[PDB]
């Protein structure tokens, strides 16, 4: 990468007035003993007993490609689904000028991995300069909080070694 | 139904999903109109929705 700058694409304090941005933590991602979560994503949860339809857009004005990552949460049971999003039949939609996909959560009990019977899929996309990306959901969406404006190089790879730098 | 691999090595598991031609064939075999199949492991997770149509 020749240029890589993180920025708060969707600020935590102001982006989600009608949703909870503080309860989305889990024992599977601990920090300092407490339950925590990923730094670059926010696990939105129902506010009160309501999860209104979510709709947020971002326009790439940074003069270069923006790497955006997000998640889809698949709960283990219908009860866990209602505990987090209050809505039984939900969808997530992600759309840009070159990306369009609708996500339907799959509620089922998977074998426990890190004490979790649910699952969470992680997605990414590159937003071209001047383009718009839209997130729309009625639940199960792990919205982005930090994106990365970047400029790719050509070549190089990943060395896996214990050799010191 | 679940299975735990206790054989000390990898276990190859195969399975099928059946997509009937008509709603009548669906009810003749499974009696349920709106069905799903779920397969899950620690590295595999997928939900299957049958596609009823005449091929």
């Amino acid at each position: 990468v020749s240029s890589f700058e993180r920025f708060e694409i969707f600020p935590k304090t102001s982006s989600w007035p009608n949703h909870d941005s503080n309860k989305g933590v889990t024992a599977a991602c601990p920090h300092a003993g407490a339950k925590s979560f990923y730094k670059n994503l926010i696990w939105l949860v129902k506010k009160g007993n309501s999860y209104p339809k979510l709709s947020k857009s971002y326009i790439n004005d940074k003069g270069k490609e923006v790497l955006v990552l997000w998640g889809i949460h698949h709960p283990s049971t219908s009860a866990d689904q209602q505990s987090l999003y209050q809505n039984a039949d939900t969808y997530v939609f992600v759309g840009s000028s070159r990306y369009s996909k609708k996500f339907k959560p799959e509620i089922a009990i998977r074998p426990k991995v890190r004490d979790q019977e649910g699952r969470m899929n992680y997605y990414w996309t590159l937003v071209e300069p001047g383009d718009k990306i839209t997130f729309e959901a009625t639940g199960n969406l792990v919205v982005p909080r930090y994106a990365f404006a970047m400029e790719r190089n050509a070549g190089s790879g990943i060395i896996i070694s214990d050799t010191p730098v």
